[PDB]
């Protein structure tokens, strides 16, 4: 018989983020359009959530443990960040995100509990990651108001472009590769 593997959209504990996805799809589509970023050729790595309540993080953890498996859990700035690999992906446009990042509440307070950013892997030399990512963004986009850009074992330089609430990041490695680098 076909394997019974709960899809993330079927889990009671994840109903809020399932309902929050359409909003995020629009957010990413719009941000990419303003930045003049061509999404089609870019390789998806993982999608990330943000919460401000510990209870919310715990609830989502219980939910992801019903539709995925833990890839890693690391202490980042005094709080845990879990990376889960799901049996079935979170569909975002043409992308199929199999890995979800679940960070506990940290220093910065994000008012919205739900989808917040995605990370793209740009193969090549880590030393030029920032420069290569910046080259993918149009001049008009970078100069647009409200839009900002910032920078952040294996060197994992991460270039992040944002509108204030929705963010797209680029880095040299995939999560599975980072996990492998430390075994």
């Amino acid at each position: 018989g076909h394997m019974i593997m709960a899809n993330w959209q079927s889990i009671d504990e994840l109903q809020d983020i399932a309902s929050d996805l359409p909003r995020f799809i629009h957010a990413l589509d719009e941000l990419s359009r303003r930045l003049g970023l061509n999404i089609t050729p870019l390789t998806a790595d993982h999608i990330s959530l943000r919460c401000h309540q510990n209870a919310t993080a715990e609830r989502w953890r219980r939910g992801f443990e019903q539709c995925g498996e833990l890839l890693s859990e690391n202490m980042i700035n005094g709080r845990p960040i879990c990376l889960f690999k799901l049996h079935e992906p979170v569909q975002v446009a043409h992308w199929q995100f199999s890995i979800v990042e679940l960070p506990w509440p940290g220093e910065k307070r994000y008012p919205h509990e739900g989808w917040e950013h995605i990370e793209i892997v740009l193969p090549g030399d880590p030393e030029t990651l920032n420069a290569r990512a910046l080259a993918l963004l149009s001049d008009e986009g970078l100069s647009l108001p409200g839009i900002s850009v910032k920078t952040s074992r294996l060197p994992n330089p991460t270039l992040a472009v944002t509108d204030g609430k929705t963010t797209i990041k680029f880095h040299p490695w995939s999560i599975e590769e980072i996990v492998a680098s430390e075994q």
